[PDB]
């Protein structure tokens, strides 16, 4: 694959594992440091939810980069390569960069409960598409997951940006930057899932692995930056 085998054993995507562990961890130093200077309630949650987002990447990062949690897929006469790490990360971040969005809404538990449980059924099924054995089986899985996350944008996009709008041109802005951030973003997903390793192998895994962690460095980091230099999270905020 495209990369650098830095720590010598036979895995040339640690390059870019190393290079996003690196960006995480800095990204996660740079956010901590930043809220310790920080008093207002609201803004301490936002805080708390968006420090996680990164951080828990860095450790999904740091077991990629060694090794831990890889294992092997048995498709015919080809054996894939999977990090379960990277599932695990996505499982926990993005209902966190989801309840972000729907902390500056304002929206009620129902709607927030709907929005992360379709969300936490687009990362599983997404998890079964990559064990599957048969090509027919991991197109399939793939587009229940992709209908999952239309479903999703679909949300942000109408129900959840209604609501902001009501709280304001600050609140409103915010969280239309961010959607327009996420609704280009996430969708790009599915789209390096299909043409890697996992769907068509039009490109490998080396790409790929690079390819997801500028992805994950803009969808975490990226997204951050952009929130929480924001006067948006000073606004009164409603937990689930
Ligand atoms: C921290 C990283 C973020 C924002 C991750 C987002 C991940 C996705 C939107 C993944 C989507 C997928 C599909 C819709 C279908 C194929 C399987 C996935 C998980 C790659
Ligand atoms: C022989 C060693 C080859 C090393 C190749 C280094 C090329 C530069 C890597 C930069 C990766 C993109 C960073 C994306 C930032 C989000
Ligand atoms: C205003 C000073 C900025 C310092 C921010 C430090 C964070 C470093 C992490 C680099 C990751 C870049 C992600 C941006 C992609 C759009
Ligand atoms: C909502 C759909 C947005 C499509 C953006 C395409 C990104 C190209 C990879
Ligand atoms: C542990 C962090 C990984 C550092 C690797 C740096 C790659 C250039
Ligand atoms: C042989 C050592 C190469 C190290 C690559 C680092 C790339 C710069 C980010
Ligand atoms: C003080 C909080 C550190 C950042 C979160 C790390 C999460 C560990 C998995
Ligand atoms: C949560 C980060 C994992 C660190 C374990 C390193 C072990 C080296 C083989
Ligand atoms: C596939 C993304 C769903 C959003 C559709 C509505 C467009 C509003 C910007
Ligand atoms: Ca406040
Ligand atoms: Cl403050
Ligand atoms: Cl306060
Ligand atoms: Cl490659
Ligand atoms: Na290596």
């Amino acid at each position: 694959q495209a990369g650098y085998d830095l720590l010598g054993d036979g895995r040339p995507e640690t390059l870019w594992l190393g290079i996003g562990t690196l960006l995480m961890l800095i990204g996660t130093f740079y956010f901590l440091v930043r809220g310790w200077g920080v008093t207002d309630k609201d803004a301490r949650e936002y805080y708390a939810v968006t420090i996680l987002v990164p951080g828990i990447a860095s450790a999904a990062y740091l077991s990629m980069f060694f090794g831990i949690g890889l294992t092997e897929v048995t498709v015919g006469g080809e054996m894939l390569d999977i990090y379960y790490a990277r599932y695990a990360d996505w499982l926990f971040t993005t209902p966190l960069l989801l309840l972000d969005l729907a902390l500056l809404a304002k929206v009620d538990r129902v709607t927030i409960g709907t929005l992360v449980g379709v969300d936490a059924l687009m990362i599983v099924t997404g998890l079964i598409g990559a064990l599957s054995h048969t090509a027919i089986a991991r197109y399939s899985w793939w587009l229940f997951s992709t209908i999952c996350m239309i479903v999703v944008l679909y949300f942000l996009a109408t129900s959840l940006r209604s609501a902001a709008k009501e709280r304001g041109p600050e609140v409103a802005s915010t969280f239309n930057t961010l959607t327009a951030l996420v609704l280009v973003l996430w969708t790009a997903y599915p789209i390096l899932w299909i043409i890697g390793t996992e769907g068509a192998g039009v490109v490998g895994l080396g790409i790929e692995t690079l390819l997801f962690m500028v992805l994950d460095v803009t969808a975490k980091v990226g997204f951050g930056f952009i929130l929480l230099r924001s006067r948006a999270i000073l606004g009164d905020t409603e937990a689930p």
